[PDB]
């Protein structure tokens, strides 16, 4: 899975996760819930 997206942290609550060659962006703020790929 690959997409032209580079989910980066936005505020002091988002965290970039690392999984099967995949990445996620989870945060208390729902506006920062992103995921690479
Ligand atoms: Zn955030």
């Amino acid at each position: 899975m690959k997409v032209r997206a580079s989910v980066k942290r936005i505020c002091d609550k988002c965290k970039v996760i690392r999984r099967h060659g995949r990445v996620y962006v989870i945060c208390e703020n729902p506006k920062h819930k992103q995921r690479q790929g």
